[PDB]
């Protein structure tokens, strides 16, 4: 802890609450990391194939979803005035093209957990109809939608310990498949959260202390119950799939927009990063559409540099921030996390550019002046990767460790991630405004 410090002097500037920038010196090509990821391209694309094969259920579970023939999928955009005031602001240039990625913007739960919490209960929805006889992967989905099938899905439950994005959207998207579903949740807890699972048929349960060991209760509880699925964001390579689908969309979009990645033109992608399962997966299908031309970071709290923490010193889950003296107290709600995935850091590391912290302030700060110059309003956890730019740029360390010639710099795009926010009521999002400077 100090024996970490001693090893690891990048610690003490962590402990310090130090916005801090550590770029990976132990990247590989992705041929050379690939054995470690653990899942394949095949693996993706079967995630692709499923969610194909619930395309027309979406499109009639979720109207919303019509018009895009059920997928859920969000806008890549351009925002060269938020990157002018990023330079104006922080005195740091920012190379070649700043765009965003709404996934504050995906359809039916407004977050990146549209992605891997969908695909969660979708795959386990589809698992239990094959295995009941009662679907083939030839069929039309949409007949999942029956009251048969309603009756069948509520004989399942699925159980989310969450007071944010993960339990919105399993439990609105597993309320509808018509699961039985739960969200364990501390009574401080946002109101609009609770009665917008409620609105949908979920079942709430508030804790008004003890809430971390109400949940690993309720995980415990259900381990020995066959038919509760806990969700386990730890864990599970599910999840990690469905945010995977992101890296062909994403090369989709690019190809639609005409714009190039290659040697000449790399793609720096900025994740925003809680437990690492939303990032991981985000990197390794990006990683997989783009190779070594994609260059990702994670972005986290000073107040939860947990990632950070457990690939820097190499302990990866078997340290916490809270082992180091940090709180784990943040703004970034959805990026609160105090100890890393079981496997993302292992399974990514070496595909992984660098990872970086900044303040509550920071992310405030970027907040306000993303809506006043691009009209894009964000929850404060999405802002994580709207510093990475400048930490980029501004380090000759990193450029020279991957030899970036200035002309590449030049014709580099930066995407930062946005993770969450058009779900996010008036009221919850003006006080994030006013939290700005
Ligand atoms: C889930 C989430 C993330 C990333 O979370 P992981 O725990 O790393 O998967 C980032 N931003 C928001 C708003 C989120 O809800
Ligand atoms: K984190």
């Amino acid at each position: 802890m100090n024996s970490l410090i001693a090893q690891y002097p990048l610690v003490k500037d962590l402990v310090a609450l130090k916005e801090t920038t550590w770029f990976n010196p132990g990247t590989t090509s992705l041929a050379e990391g690939l054995p470690y990821v653990g899942l394949t391209e095949q693996d993706v694309q079967d995630a692709h194939a499923r969610l194909s094969r619930f395309a027309p259920y979406l499109a009639k579970a979720f109207p919303e979803t019509a018009a895009t023939g059920g997928i859920i999928e969000s806008e890549l955009v351009a925002i060269p005035a938020m990157q002018k005031r990023l330079e104006k602001e922080y005195q740091q240039p920012i190379s070649g093209q700043l765009l965003l990625k709404k996934d504050s913007h995906l359809p039916i739960s407004g977050s990146i957990k549209a992605r891997g919490g969908i695909y969660e209960v979708l795959a386990h929805a589809e698992k239990l109809a094959l295995e009941a006889g009662l679907l083939t992967l030839d069929d039309d989905y949409s007949k999942l939608l029956s009251p048969e099938f309603k009756q069948f899905f509520s004989q399942y439950s699925i159980a989310v310990g969450s007071t944010g994005n993960l339990g919105l959207s399993i439990g609105i998207m597993s309320a509808r498949i018509g699961f039985k579903v739960t969200v364990h949740m501390s009574a401080d807890a946002r109101a609009w959260k609770k009665a917008k699972l409620r609105s949908h048929g979920v079942t709430v349960v508030e804790y008004e202390q003890d809430y971390g060991v109400a949940v690993e209760e309720g995980r415990k509880a259900a381990q020995s119950d066959p038919n509760c699925f806990f969700i386990d964001d730890e864990n599970s390579r599910t999840l990690f799939l469905g945010y995977s689908v992101a890296g062909q969309r994403l090369k989709a979009q690019f190809a639609q927009q005409g714009r190039i990645v290659d040697a000449d033109n790399p793609l720096f992608v900025y994740l925003p990063c809680g437990v690492g399962g939303g990032p991981g997966g985000v990197a390794f299908g990006l990683k997989l559409a783009f190779g070594d031309h994609v260059h990702c970071f994670f972005a986290e709290p000073t107040h939860s540099p947990c990632m950070l923490l457990g690939v820097h010193t190499g302990l990866h889950d078997q340290i916490s921030v809270q082992d180091i003296g940090i709180d784990n107290l943040t703004a970034a709600d959805g990026l609160a996390v105090g100890r890393a995935s079981g496997f993302v850091g292992r399974a990514m590391e070496r595909l992984l550019d660098g990872f970086y912290t900044l303040s509550d302030q920071t992310m405030y700060d970027m907040l306000g002046w993303l809506a006043q110059e691009e009209g894009i309003r964000l929850e404060p956890s999405a802002l994580a990767g709207m510093a990475g730019p400048q930490r980029v740029c501004a380090s000759v360390s990193y450029q020279q460790m991957h030899g970036f010639s200035a002309e590449q710099l030049r014709n580099t795009t930066h995407l930062v991630w946005a993770t969450g926010g058009g779900m996010v009521p008036e009221e919850e999002m003006n006080q994030y405004l006013a939290k700005g400077r």
